């Protein structure tokens, strides 16, 4: 499935992903495209903090659905 990823910037990222793939495996995808670690990213889907060890699917994340990423400097 495609999914969209909203950042601080303004930026929109679009990625492809398979149902069960981990909210970890999504953060390696956004560090590759836009070069911010994926320890520093927090994403959000529908008011709810996800967890890098649970999957899309686990989250009801759909063809088309719109994560929001959010950081994490310490
Ligand atoms: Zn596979
Ligand atoms: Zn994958
Ligand atoms: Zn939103």
């Amino acid at each position: 499935m495609q999914i969209f990823v909203k950042t601080l910037t303004g930026k929109t990222i679009t990625l492809e992903v398979e149902p069960s793939d981990t909210i970890e495996n999504v953060k390696a995808k956004i560090q590759d495209k836009e070069g911010i670690a994926a320890d520093q990213q927090r994403l959000i889907f529908a008011g709810k903090q996800l967890e890098d060890g649970r999957t899309l699917s686990d989250y009801n994340i759909q063809k088309e659905s719109t994560l929001h990423l959010v950081l994490r400097l310490r």
